[PDB]
């Protein structure tokens, strides 16, 4: 009860429900973004949820070293550790602007509150350009240097201390901590529930266009964040589960972690919201004109939000602490997946284990760097943009297509029933079969056609910016064909003799040689 407790308060609240969801909240309207993020979790979420967590837990091995049910599918098992090494790579910038923050909110005056600074413009207004987005912008990024993506510059040296103390951090590091982040959001909660001007913000939060529904753009941002939120398509799920006992059931912890994640993002986008509609009242502009949507709104929404706070240099301090804790643990997470998976796949890099951990965290050092220059947001965002998106939802399109299609929903009942005394229902099985599969795909088909160029604010990438992002999207989605054709040319035999194998479970060994393939007939595809 209380290690169950715990374990559903640890995913409860991380990076993705507090940094991710108000920014894409604010981007696409705030309802008509609800709407989709809701419709796509109870329909495809919770089932991949839970075909996730049984797999795992009935295979009990590594993200890569499951697909022995299919084997000529297991370029899936790299495409996920490639995407998170990509998301790795902008994952610690958010980590080293929190350092910075909390070292920069050790004093009695805080310095993103009036238009009085070395970083200012005439531009300013104190209650043109607000006094924490002036601070953010031209004295934490000095973005203002950069003429865009092509004129980036040499490195600053203070993030770069920064981003050394995450790196040394996090590598030795790979009750009061996990409740935190509750008190801190309960807090500022309550502060702007009780502020003059939010009662705007909650009614333009709670109202749907059905203007934008019409579009792909939150369609897709939807279907990203859910992955992205509940952990799905990274591959550290399966990794996981491999050690969660035999008896523990998969479908309780599905159903309690999907509720708890939903309420933490929706208490999240309320806090955010109530506060951008405060601030849209107190500066006479509409909430649509407050900010800029880009990564970085939450840097300059709450420390508005702590300076109209009694006593705000303490409450400043503590919430840079929370905020770095929580990226540091995700941080780990991710790192720990990619590093065992690859240790595992490969058994000549098991006698050299910390010369290959410290080669993986130079390696993500070096490549993170490029963010830190004066035009380092531009490379931020398109990392953001193309890293996950249409290869995770690839990813995960596959997964479910092998594991359904491939293997048998039949089969795959039997063996949870063997696992844990109950046999999934008639809703479980034809989600995993026809719902969820048909919804991925369609969503995939609709990112890959439409354009949409990636921006920040007003800047518009060239074509050379967005074909090197295709590059990198592509670089992780291809591993797929490739191990096939490998896998394919590597057997033995005639036509037939290979497809036999490549297809049919290494279980089914037995079976299989003794002209008896059970995927080369109607009935084993025609089944939910
Ligand atoms: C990209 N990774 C990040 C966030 C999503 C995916 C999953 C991974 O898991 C984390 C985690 C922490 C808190 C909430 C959700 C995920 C994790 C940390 C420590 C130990 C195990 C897992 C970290
Ligand atoms: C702003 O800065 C100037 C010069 O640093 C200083 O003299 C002044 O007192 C400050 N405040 C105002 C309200 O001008
Ligand atoms: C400041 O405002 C003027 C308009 O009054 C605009 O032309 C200029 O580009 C602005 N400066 C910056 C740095 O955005």
């Amino acid at each position: 009860k209380i290690d169950f407790l715990l374990s559903v308060i640890g995913f409860a609240v991380d990076l993705a429900n507090v940094w991710r969801f108000p920014y894409l909240c604010y981007k696409n309207g705030g309802g008509a973004f609800l709407v989709p993020y809701l419709l796509f979790m109870v329909i495809a979420g919770m089932p991949l949820f839970y075909m996730e967590l049984a797999l795992g837990q009935f295979n009990r091995e590594g993200a890569a070293g499951v697909w022995k049910i299919c084997p000529i599918l297991k370029g899936v098992g790299f495409t996920v550790i490639l995407i998170s090494l990509y998301v790795g790579f902008f994952y610690n910038v958010i980590i080293a602007w929190a350092l910075h923050y909390l070292f920069s909110s050790f004093t009695t005056e805080l310095p993103w509150i009036h238009c009085n600074n070395s970083w200012n413009s005439p531009n300013c207004s104190d209650a043109g350009t607000t006094p924490a987005a002036e601070y953010f912008e031209r004295g934490v990024l000095h973005l203002h240097q950069s003429h865009g993506i092509d004129d980036l510059g040499p490195p600053r040296w203070q993030l770069t201390a920064c981003l050394v103390l995450v790196i040394v951090l996090l590598y030795f590091s790979l009750w009061i901590t996990a409740t935190m982040p509750y008190v801190v959001l309960t807090a500022l909660l309550l502060r702007g529930v009780t502020l003059p001007g939010a009662i705007d913000g909650i009614r333009a939060y709670l109202s749907v266009d059905f203007y934008r529904l019409c579009e792909a753009s939150v369609w897709i941002d939807a279907a990203t964040q859910v992955c992205f939120s509940l952990g799905v398509g990274f591959g550290v799920l399966i990794a996981f589960s491999s050690y969660n006992k035999f008896t523990n059931n998969c479908y309780r912890d599905a159903i309690v972690t999907t509720s708890i994640n939903s309420l933490t993002s929706f208490s999240s986008g309320f806090v955010v919201f109530s506060f951008l509609g405060y601030m849209a009242q107190k500066h006479s502009v509409p909430i649509g004109d407050v900010a800029k949507d880009g990564p970085g709104l939450i840097f300059i929404i709450y420390p508005e939000a702590i300076a109209t706070l009694p006593l705000s240099s303490a409450w400043a301090v503590v919430f840079f602490i929370m905020l770095l804790t929580l990226g540091i643990d995700s941080a780990m997470g991710g790192m720990e997946s990619v590093i065992t998976g690859l240790i595992d796949e490969f058994q000549l890099l098991h006698r050299h284990r910390e010369l290959f951990t410290l080669f993986i965290v130079l390696a993500t050092f070096l490549l993170s760097l490029f963010c830190v220059t004066n035009g380092g947001i531009y490379v931020f965002t398109l990392l953001d943009h193309f890293a996950a998106g249409t290869s995770i939802l690839f990813g995960v399109l596959i997964e479910a297509i092998g594991v359904a299609w491939f293997y048998g929903v039949g089969q795959f009942s039997d063996d949870i029933q063997q696992m844990t005394g109950q046999r999934p229902s008639l809703y479980w099985r034809l989600c995993w079969k026809l719902v969820s599969p048909c919804f991925l795909l369609f969503v995939v088909v609709v990112s890959i056609v439409t354009f949409r160029p990636p921006h920040y604010g007003a800047y518009i990438f060239p074509d050379w910016a967005n074909a090197l992002g295709w590059v990198i999207a592509t670089s992780s989605m291809a591993m797929v064909p490739i191990y096939a054709a490998y896998k394919f040319c590597s057997l033995p035999g005639s036509f037939r003799e290979k497809l036999a194998y490549a297809i049919a479970p290494e279980k089914d060994r037995e079976l299989v040689d003794r002209g008896e393939v059970r995927q080369f007939t109607l009935r084993h595809w025609l089944k939910v």
